């Protein structure tokens, strides 16, 4: 679990989204595993604008901070699960790095802000939910 707090929207992985979510709904993306809902209190993160391959997420099942290498958001296939069927999950980044389902919601940073959102995982690896093209979460 986990969700981005900024200006007046929460970001969270759209297979962990509650009913008072999607009853606030400002945007959402099947294809990303995101979905972005409107909040009454201020937040206090700040999205990254960069191509950073590098920081540090958060694994709630090792309660560590890990620093990684990462790779750019792309297209990559997803197996099928109880959320979504088989398909290409777009603006995905992968790592090597600890990662189990409940992950899902770490926040990933940068030296410019939050990166984005374990999302998917496998043997050793761990993929981000990208955020930092989303710009319109800068404003409005
Ligand atoms: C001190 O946190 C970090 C530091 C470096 C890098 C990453 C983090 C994680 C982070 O930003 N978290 C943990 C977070 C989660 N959902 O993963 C709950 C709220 C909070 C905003
Ligand atoms: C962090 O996730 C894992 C880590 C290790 C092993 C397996 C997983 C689970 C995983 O990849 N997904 C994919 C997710 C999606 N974005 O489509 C929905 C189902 C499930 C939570
Ligand atoms: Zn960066």
């Amino acid at each position: 679990s986990g969700a981005i707090y900024v200006g007046n929207y929460r970001v969270v992985n759209r297979h962990l989204a509650t009913h008072n979510d999607w009853a606030n709904l400002v945007w959402e993306d099947s294809s990303r595993d995101l979905l972005v809902s409107s909040t009454t209190a201020q937040g206090c993160d700040t999205i990254a604008r960069c191509d950073c391959q590098t920081g540090v997420y958060y694994c709630s099942s090792r309660r560590k901070h890990y620093p990684v290498s990462f790779s750019k958001p792309s297209l990559i296939f997803v197996e099928a699960s109880e959320y979504y069927p088989a398909r290409y999950q777009s603006h995905l980044m992968l790592a090597v790095g600890h990662s189990e389902p409940g992950d899902c919601g770490g926040i990933l940073r940068c030296q410019h802000g939050v990166v984005g959102i374990v999302s998917t995982g496998g043997n050793g690896l761990v993929g981000f939910a990208d955020v930092r093209d989303l710009l319109w979460l800068d404003e409005e």
